[PDB]
C-alpha cells in the first residue's frame, strides 16, 4: 500500500478503494473525473467501517444526482439534485467536510450541501465505482 | 494499492513504506525511540535502483554515518556525532531540497546530505534496527 508526499494519486483503476484517516474538521477530497458511457451511473462513497456517511450517485438514466447514507446498513432519506455532469466531459469534483456538513463543488462552483447523519470522523475508505474514469484523487486534511 | 493515510502509528520494525512524490519540498517526519535491541538503526530512502540516503545511527561507534549506493555499492561516507540516546524520544525529519536532503532532530538542523543520484524517483523508505517507531508522516 503506497502513500504520497502530496496525498495525491493519478489514474487509479475503477473501482478505486482508498483508505483515509477520517473525513472531518475541514478535510477536502478533490477528484478530476470523466463520466463514461460504460454505465449509466457512478458513485463516490465516504464509508466508515459500519456505514456509508455519504453516497453521492450521479444517474444519467434518471437525470439526477442522488445523495444518501446508511445507518445500521439501511439506506436513509434521499436528497435529489440536478445532474451537473455530462458523459465524456471532464469535471473537478470536491467534497469538503466540516461541522457535520459535507459541501460539494463542481468546477469550483458550489453544487450542494449534504448534512451528515453519522459522524464523518469515522470515515476510513473512499470508494469510487461505476461509469467513471478517475484522472486524479487528492485529500487534504 | 494506494492510500491517503499519510500518517500512521506504531508500525513494527522493520518498517517498509512504499512512497511516491518525493520531490523538492517533500518532508518525512518520524517520531522514534532508539532501543537497546540493536546497537544501530537506520533509515534508507531508496529508488528502485539505489539507496539515495542511508542514515545510520550507531551506538557502538558513537556516530551517525550517512551514505548512498551506486550500482548497489557504497559511496563515500559522511560521519557526524550521534545526536541520539537510547530510550529517549526524537522527532527526525528529512526534507528534500532538490539535490540536498536536510536532516533535523527535535526541530534543530542536524546535517545536510548532498545527493549523489537524483531522488525524484524515491519509491521506498525502510526503517530497520534498534528503533521503535511511534509515527511516520509524509507531507510537503
Ligand atoms: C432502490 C431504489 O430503486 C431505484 O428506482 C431508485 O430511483 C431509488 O433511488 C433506489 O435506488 C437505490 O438508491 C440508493 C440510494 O438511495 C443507491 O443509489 C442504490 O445503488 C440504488 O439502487
Ligand atoms: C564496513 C565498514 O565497517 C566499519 O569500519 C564502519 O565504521 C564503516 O562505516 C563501514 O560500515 C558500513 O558502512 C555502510 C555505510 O558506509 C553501511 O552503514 C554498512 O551497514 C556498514 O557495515
Ligand atoms: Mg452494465
Ligand atoms: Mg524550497
Ligand atoms: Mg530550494
Amino acid at each position: 500500500i503506497g502513500i504520497s508526499f502530496r496525498n495525491e494519486f493519478f489514474n487509479p483503476q475503477t473501482p478505486v478503494n482508498i483508505p483515509v484517516q477520517g473525513f472531518s474538521n475541514g478535510a477536502r477530497l478533490r477528484l478530476v473525473l470523466l463520466p463514461t458511457s460504460a454505465d449509466s451511473r457512478f458513485h463516490i462513497n465516504l464509508r466508515t467501517p459500519d456505514d456509508i456517511v455519504l453516497h453521492f450517485n450521479a444517474r444519467f438514466d434518471e437525470g439526477a444526482v442522488v445523495n444518501n447514507s446508511t445507518s445500521g446498513g439501511g439506506w436513509q432519506s434521499e436528497d435529489r439534485h440536478a445532474n451537473p455532469f455530462q458523459q465524456n466531459k471532464i469535471y473537478t469534483l470536491e467534497f469538503v467536510s466540516n461541522g457535520g456538513i459535507i459541501s460539494i463543488f463542481v468546477n469550483g462552483a458550489h453544487f450542494a450541501d449534504f448534512v451528515e447523519r453519522t459522524p464523518s470522523h469515522g470515515v476510513h475508505l473512499i470508494e469510487i465505482e461505476g461509469g467513471v474514469h478517475v484522472h486524479s484523487a487528492h485529500v487534504s486534511h
